[PDB]
C-alpha cells in the first residue's frame, strides 16, 4: 500500500534524525568509556548486576536495523547506558563521573531532538 510506504519514509527520516542525535551524544563521550559492551570475559559478574547492558555500538545496530518506533525508545536506551554505570560504579570512579557528565551534556541535545520530532511529525 501507499500509506505502508509513506510510513516508512517518516520511521527512515526518524532513523536519520536519530543518528544525528546518536552522533552528537557519542561525541559527548571522547573517551569512548560507552562505545562498545561491558566485557563479559573481563567483568564476568556483570549480569548478575547489571540486568539489561546498553551501550553506543548496540544502540547503532538497532538504529540501522530501523528499530526505534520513536524517540522514547531510544531515550530509553540511552537512559540505560547511564543508569548501568551508575550502579555499577561507585561515585568517585572515572566511569560514573564520565556518566553524569554524559547525562548532563546529552540532556540539551535530547530537550532539541523531542521538539524536532513533535515539530517535523
Amino acid at each position: 500500500s501507499m500509506e505502508q510506504v509513506a510510513m516508512e519514509l517518516r520511521l527512515t527520516e526518524l532513523t536519520r534524525l536519530l543518528r544525528s542525535v546518536l552522533d552528537q551524544l557519542q561525541d559527548k563521550d571522547p573517551a569512548r568509556i560507552f562505545a562498545q559492551p561491558v566485557s563479559l570475559k573481563e567483568v564476568p559478574d556483570y549480569l548478575d548486576h547489571i540486568k539489561h547492558p546498553m551501550d553506543f555500538a548496540t544502540m547503532r545496530k538497532r538504529l540501522e536495523a530501523q528499530g526505534y518506533k520513536n524517540l522514547h525508545e531510544f531515550e530509553e536506551d540511552f537512559d540505560l547506558i547511564i543508569d548501568n554505570c551508575m550502579k555499577y560504579n561507585a561515585r568517585d570512579t572515572v566511569f560514573y563521573r564520565a556518566a553524569v557528565r554524559l547525562r548532563d551534556q546529552g540532556g540539551v541535545v535530547l530537550r532539541q531532538a523531542r521538539r524536532e520530532v513533535d515539530s517535523i511529525g
